[PDB]
């Protein structure tokens, strides 16, 4: 099944104008406290803009929570998704695993090969804890898998090989012990960006996200002071957006980042700014009359 068919069916038949779930399918589930944390988190992360939540539509208060707020196809759609759309070519591609399975190690390794970020929940207590302790673990790990998940030497060896191949790229692997979701989201995303390659354009997408979510302090602590040393011109465009967004602090960071307004601003830039004012604003009404 081509993912374009899925895209059209989501757009038209369900009238729609990305976070992928590849977990929660095991016998073990997360407790009430944890479902509440992830519930409030999905609510807060989704209430900012209009996005879709890609999950498996298999089975009251947590459903009220969401309301108030096989494998190759999924990975291919995510890769197409992250790869383009869905001058910045990077969008919000996200994977979240809860209560992993030994049968789903293949999809996880394949997604890692496609350079997809992954979230591991220590509070989940499923096969996530397996990988968390595996980061420390070196045989006995496969035995702990077999005992904790009763649902085999061959299976133990296969799970060991999958865990070894996964541990290969732990840069995008980040632990979420819910026992702030937006900040860990952004931290995992910037870690995934920095792992592969460090560049201004690469971090630019994460910066756009931060501006969207106004986590300016986290952006300062983890990105600018952290690694990147910036160029004047590349930054310029960024400021414009922030300037329109009524986000003042970001501007302070940017001039602190070495952005030079004396050369940043152009009369055309101000023309754009002034044309980009609220029509409901009375100033705009007076401007219309004067013009």
């Amino acid at each position: 099944v081509a993912p374009s068919m899925l895209f059209e069916l989501l757009l038209t038949e369900w009238h729609l104008p990305v976070v992928s779930l590849v977990g929660e399918e095991r016998l073990f589930a997360m407790k009430s406290w944890l479902r509440d944390v992830l519930r409030k988190g999905l609510v807060k992360a989704a209430q900012s803009t209009g996005a879709w939540i890609l999950t498996s539509a298999l089975h009251r208060h947590v459903g009220q929570a969401v309301r108030d707020h096989l494998a190759e196809l999924q990975l291919s759609l995510e890769k197409h998704i992250s790869q383009q759309r869905t001058s910045s070519i990077q969008i919000p591609v996200l994977c979240l695993l809860v209560n992993g399975d030994p049968s789903t190690l293949e999809r996880m390794s394949r997604a890692v090969e496609q350079a997809a970020p992954w979230l591991i929940l220590a509070g989940s207590g499923g096969i996530a804890d397996v990988l968390a302790a595996l980061v420390g673990q070196p045989q006995v790990t496969e035995k702990q898998f077999r005992e904790k998940f009763p649902s085999s030497w061959e299976a133990i060896v296969h799970w060991t090989e999958l865990l070894q191949n996964i541990a290969a790229h732990p840069h995008l692997l980040t632990v979420y012990d819910f026992e702030d979701l937006d900040t860990v989201i952004l931290k995992a995303l910037v870690k995934a960006c920095k792992s592969h390659s460090r560049d201004a354009q690469d971090y630019l997408d994460e910066l756009k996200l931060a501006v969207a979510w106004d986590r300016v302090d986290i952006a300062k602590s983890e990105i600018f002071n952290g690694d990147v040393e910036w160029k004047s011109c590349d930054l310029e465009e960024v400021m414009t957006d922030a300037l329109v967004s009524n986000k003042p602090d970001f501007v302070r960071l940017f001039v602190d980042s070495g952005a030079d307004m004396a050369e940043f601003l152009t009369y055309g830039r101000l023309q754009q700014l002034y044309h980009s004012v609220s029509p409901k604003s009375l100033l705009f009404e007076l401007l219309e009359r004067k013009h």
